[PDB]
């Protein structure tokens, strides 16, 4: 097998419906693992479910309070695209309270942070082998994408962090080869200010849209390849696309955060398509439910004509949502973008009447066919389900 | 592996009793996924049961209220012939509340149609990847097959609906190679009325009898190659096969619809043999009770011979039944004629007390023997069932 | 891969456990699903379990009553060897009542009967294709081994019984290639008066070690080849191995059934070995409790030197056992044996105060090494058992 | 597959959270295998988890008293490491109530211990047959590692003991080939006086670093090759390891016991580095709470340099541990030390108030990196648990 080529997105002009798990729904008589911060990955055979489990079955007491973000019970997990992740169908990976995983063409890269806030570790899983490690150097929750990471000729690219939080944080990037680290880059900080959960896919070379989790409610990106970061900015749309922003139309801002609404904000994605942009976001202004995805006409470049030239909605803004990210899934020649929205059930949601907090996932792929409509929200009625 | 050939069925007299999965009775203690529409398919390993999912589990509160036709909650997925469907063992192939599937010889294909009423949209997919979709025409529940397609040469061939069930709908073939569709063609309505959930198979051609839901109790049919459709009709057969239906013996319309007992009827099948003709069908002339098939000499032409050669009563009246569909088994140089007989208990049936709506499978397979005789119900006391 | 050869058995001096699966025990739960006759077979890669299940999981009330033998709702299904059978890990093979399965070196064939009494019909399934059949000509309980059958250069030996169980039956050898019948033949009844669920294992020919279930405590065995059976008899040892029979020592009947404590019988096996032989039983004579293993100084043959040289108790007399079977495993230039015991627990055990029955399974292969000694029984408390 | 080569280990400073199941907190609704006496061995392919199972789910009412340390029962069972053990992912290995097993490049070697404490056997398993054993000689509970042996250019070699735990035991070495012992060499006691439960790695030549269970704080350790125990000897670290053991420091004995706090001992491990020594040990000295790994500078050797360089705490105090033991992963050119931790939980540990006894696993790699801090003990309330 030949390690994974640069190649171009795919032509598309919409979503469609792809694999939906159903887990909540699924785990109403506790046969589900409890998860948050699901992604999905692919290599060559298949297309995969990943997330940070905690631990627990959904509805036992030790599902109680896993609203908390960082214990030593929580792995990443494997399990098949679209099913719930039971105990007889998932992989365990490895111990994470943060993650990436990527795939170079020949073997499974993992990214796994666990340990204390103040000295966590990264674990470099390659081929299943643990072959490299990075220590945390600010002391302040090491951390990463929580989605794929990208390798292009087998140098895999991915984000990592560490700092306060709300207080100056160092944004990284690192290059690792066969599970080897090669080099690091500290994010230029001229433009972006903040950079937390990058979503990354590949067009010739690597883009990451991320998460401005204090000044911007417009998201930060970078472009990057095998050797370095190449270019740095703020999606230009007008539009913009973090949890909170402000009812569009807002400002465009291409070098800088909007400086209004900019926290906590939310993982999200987007993708570059010529001058234009799609970019996923919840249908709430305020807070974590709906989701949408828009493209917006010369939305990544200064323009006066920001337009959004098609919005398909595809949780209504009755249910929940959270995190999304984008991943790939290779063509011919060509790389299809496709997306996962986590459906985000329990604490801390309003009249989700349970004390635990977990996830399930819907998933869509891009085509250059026109789309239909529909909503494919969690679907799980909480008053069911065991506290 | 070389693409699947046009093959002649291979010679049989009798069919046998192959794989039963008991999903009901093992469901008892809510480890099985609530399903319908079930159907089988093989690629050069392997059968697979398929079916669509409910998004939970049989006996569970959100089992409640299943007889609903579509949700966004509903998934086509694949798990080991004869097994029931569990969070263990099933696969998740893609969001649908209609589907069909066929394996090339190469790769599988599916086509998953899912989404709002008036602007559903069909995703095929293919080795997995989301290849190409379809959207809505006339916007009225975009449909398919709920059993196999049939692939020629790398061709495969899918029929697709769209339009009011009960109101002059849109019937098509599409020709989809490699994930990508090549081309359509409306089904000619010169014999044909209505053409709703086609049971394919292939005998050198590809032969599909269907379900005419509105004036037919004969079966509609149509004989497709890789280009185009060769010949359609109703079934000759005196002996009608759809549910309702007359007493036998009936009418004899090879090119009309019998214009009594038309509707609601039911998906099910039949098989082409020279002259005569193979249909299977519920003991009852008026509900989804029992089954049965019949061989009928020159069933398939005009004659003033039709007689029941042969009939094989395999599920009792006293038991339920529903959908029954082909599917074929590669020999050596020709095709197994096979089929499957949906058992579906719960609502709306007479005294199944419970709240959910579900189903367990049979097989039987053709063979060139003479046949003993049994009775093989899904067996589940319903009074033991989790309502 | 060749087909299997004409093999001798290896070198052995006793017997030893191999795996055990504690399927009653692991129950306890409602996981496990409900079996009897079980038997292993191994192919290239693994040995596996096989058992006929009763389509209901142990503990449900879809259990109570499985004593019954013969329902449309029984399967054969297969499971990792020493695993208990749930419905997150069983193959469904076909369905069956009865059942004998075998590897030939390329692919598994399968001997499946079910359907009404008065006419069954066994379907023959070769690389899961059903292939072949056999019509019942007797009309009365078509059936077969209840453990593996044997394969000799692509041919495989089977032995298929028709007929009134109390009223002069007809026992016959089937030979099968790649799934088609090729011939069959009568068991002369010379020697042989009643032959039931013959346990067969290779040792350059077929030996088939079988139940007399009318007139014999001692067992009725055959040898067969390729082409024909070659010779048939009762095991000559004085120490008799079926249960019911006389305490130790007994006649010696080379050529008849010993005419005492004849029925009902129990399914055993033994192995030939020069002029002398391994046999299995009970270890109580009038009852299927305990498992021990015997080998008898020329007991194969007509001799004033039956000794008893070794005797391993595997099972306490205070413990159920059940059926027990050969198996073969290949070794190099030689075939292994191995032999596995079903352990019944449930209905109609005196003090199994539950409403189902089942069974678990132990397994042993034979060394050319000295034993030690054990006990490997159930080790369920019937007590905690939901009834 | 080329057979395991005589590598030496690969460059290490500091060990990193591999892999952790979780296996109580997600068996707090029975689903989970009771197990102890974990580890880990790897194949070309992957890690996996053993253990001796019980024969029981957790929480049931057979898990009642699995304190008990040798029961018919029992088996080695194998599941994905780093999950838990499940009826729908576990395979089973061998009837064992002591075991150890390893991979030689090509297949898996088992050694299986099982029956009477007076005449047990220990079974040989290679590439999944029975391919010899090894029968008791001295009657008193014959048997093994706990965790994996080590092959080199073919050979496995393999602990194994028989005799009094307290009055005089046998300690041998096996050397196994493709399943067939070629010889045995009984253990000088020239040094050594008690050899329990051997921890084994490969550093060029086999080390094995095992348990004194009478008189030693201090742990025995043998090197062995292909052919011959090559030398033996007590670690001479005047930091101790076993458990329990003086408080800090102690005596440097190279060459006998300690002479104090010998028993009972714990099962550990330990890797030679140059004159260094990596101890892991208990944090507790008198009880087996807590688990800490040191590097102790010339440890390994006649020293007054002795000095802790390194200690990382990896299960606090207030967390119960248990066994715990080596395990290595192919690099490229040389081998990667990892070790597992046992995580017991139910009897007989202070106020864990349920009526089992069972464990779970976490894991820990050497990389030649500095290691961050954190604390990953089994996590479960005792107080959720069914008892
Ligand atoms: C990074 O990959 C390049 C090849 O990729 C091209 O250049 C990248 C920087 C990026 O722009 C991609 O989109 C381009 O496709 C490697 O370049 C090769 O280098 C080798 C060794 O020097 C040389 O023999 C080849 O000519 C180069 N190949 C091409 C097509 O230019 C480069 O080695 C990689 N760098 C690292 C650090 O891994
Ligand atoms: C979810 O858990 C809370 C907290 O549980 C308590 O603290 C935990 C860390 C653990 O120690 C538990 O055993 C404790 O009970 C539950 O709230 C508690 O409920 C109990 C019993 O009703 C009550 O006595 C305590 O006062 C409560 N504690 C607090 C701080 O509220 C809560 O009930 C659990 N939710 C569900 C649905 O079970
Ligand atoms: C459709 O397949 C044909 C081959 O199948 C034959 O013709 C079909 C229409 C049908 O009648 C089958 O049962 C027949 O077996 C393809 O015909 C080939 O075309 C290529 C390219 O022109 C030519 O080189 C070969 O001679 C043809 N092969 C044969 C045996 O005639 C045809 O290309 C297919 N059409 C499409 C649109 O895919
Ligand atoms: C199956 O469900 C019905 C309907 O449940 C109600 O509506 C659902 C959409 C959901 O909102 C439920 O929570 C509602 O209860 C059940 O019928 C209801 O039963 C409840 C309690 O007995 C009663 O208060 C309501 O009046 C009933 N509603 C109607 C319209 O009949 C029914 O009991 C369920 N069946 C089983 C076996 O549980
Ligand atoms: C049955 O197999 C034989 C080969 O097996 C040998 O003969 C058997 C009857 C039995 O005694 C075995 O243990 C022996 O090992 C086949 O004999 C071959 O026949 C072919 C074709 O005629 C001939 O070319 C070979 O010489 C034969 N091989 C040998 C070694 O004799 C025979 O064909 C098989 N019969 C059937 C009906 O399948
Ligand atoms: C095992 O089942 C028997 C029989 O159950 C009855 O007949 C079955 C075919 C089915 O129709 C059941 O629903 C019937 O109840 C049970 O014995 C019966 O128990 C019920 C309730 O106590 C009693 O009313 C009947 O008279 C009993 N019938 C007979 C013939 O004894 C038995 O209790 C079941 N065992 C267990 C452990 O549940
Ligand atoms: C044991 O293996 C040796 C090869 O391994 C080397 O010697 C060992 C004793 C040990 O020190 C390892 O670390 C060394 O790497 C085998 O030696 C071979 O023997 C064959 C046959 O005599 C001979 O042709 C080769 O020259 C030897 N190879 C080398 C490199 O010396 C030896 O056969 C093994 N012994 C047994 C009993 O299996
Ligand atoms: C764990 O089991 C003990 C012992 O159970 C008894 O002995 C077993 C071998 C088996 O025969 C059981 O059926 C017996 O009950 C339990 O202790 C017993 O509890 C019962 C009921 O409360 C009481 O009548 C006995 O006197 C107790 N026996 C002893 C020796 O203490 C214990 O309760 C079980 N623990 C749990 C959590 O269920
Ligand atoms: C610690 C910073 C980080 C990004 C802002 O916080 C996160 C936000 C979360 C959220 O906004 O939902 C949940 C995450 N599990 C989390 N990451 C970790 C490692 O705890
Ligand atoms: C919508 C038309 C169609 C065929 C007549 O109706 C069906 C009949 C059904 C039935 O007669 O049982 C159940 C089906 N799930 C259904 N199809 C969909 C897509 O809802
Ligand atoms: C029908 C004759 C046959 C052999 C004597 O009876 C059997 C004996 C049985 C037994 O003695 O336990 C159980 C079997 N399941 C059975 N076989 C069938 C097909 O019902
Ligand atoms: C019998 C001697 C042996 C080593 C000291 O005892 C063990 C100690 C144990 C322990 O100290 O936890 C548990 C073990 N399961 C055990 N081994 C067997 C085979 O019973
Ligand atoms: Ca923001
Ligand atoms: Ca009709
Ligand atoms: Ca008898
Ligand atoms: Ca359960
Ligand atoms: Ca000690």
């Amino acid at each position: 097998r030949p390690f994974k080529s640069p190649l171009p997105l795919c032509p598309f002009r919409g979503f469609f419906p792809f694999h939906k798990d159903n887990a909540i729904r699924l785990g109403e008589n506790k046969d589900v693992i409890v998860t948050r911060e699901p992604y999905v990955s692919c290599d060559n055979d298949n297309c995969w479910s990943f997330a940070l489990a905690q631990g627990a079955l959904l509805g036992t007491k030790h599902s109680n309070g896993t609203i908390k973000d960082r214990t030593p019970y929580r792995s990443l997990i494997r399990f098949p695209i679209g099913t719930a992740p039971v105990l007889g169908n998932y992989k365990e990976i490895c111990i994470a309270w943060s993650s990436s995983s990527c795939f170079d063409g020949k073997e499974w890269m993992h990214v796994c942070m666990t340990g204390n806030d103040n000295d966590a570790s990264a674990q470099i899983i390659y081929g299943g082998r643990m072959t490299d490690s990075i220590k945390s150097w600010r002391k302040d929750i090491l951390r990463t994408q929580e989605s794929e990471c990208q390798c292009i000729d087998g140098t895999c690219v991915v984000a990592v962090t560490d700092g306060p939080a709300a207080n100056s944080a160092d944004y990284r990037v690192y290059w690792i080869r066969e599970g080897k680290i090669i080099k690091y880059e500290n994010v230029p900080k001229t433009k972006i200010q903040y950079l937390e959960e990058c979503s990354c896919y590949v067009d010739i070379d690597v883009y990451c849209i991320c998460r401005d989790n204090w000044k911007g409610s417009n998201r930060p990106w970078m472009r990057i390849n095998n050797e370095t970061i190449l270019e740095t900015g703020y999606v230009c749309s007008k539009f913009h696309s973090d949890t909170p922003r402000p009812a569009d139309p807002s400002t465009m801002s291409c070098d800088s955060p909007s400086n209004v609404n900019g926290g906590p904000g939310v993982k999200g994605f987007g993708f570059k398509a010529g001058d234009d942009v799609w970019l996923g976001r919840t249908v709430s202004t305020s807070g974590r439910s709906g989701f949408e995805i828009i493209k917006v006409t010369e939305g990544w470049i200064n323009s006066p004509n920001h337009v959004k030239s098609i919005t398909q909605t595809l949780v209504s803004n009755n249910d929940w949502s959270g995190y999304s990210g984008s991943f790939i899934v290779k063509a011919k020649d060509c790389f299809q973008p496709c997306f996962y929205v986590e459906l985000i059930r329990g604490r801390p949601n309003k009249n989700d009447d349970v004390s635990w907090t977990s996830n399930s996932i819907v998933t869509f792929c891009g085509l250059d066919n026109e789309p239909g409509s529909g909503n494919w929200p969690d679907g799980s009625n909480i008053g069911f389900m065991p506290k």
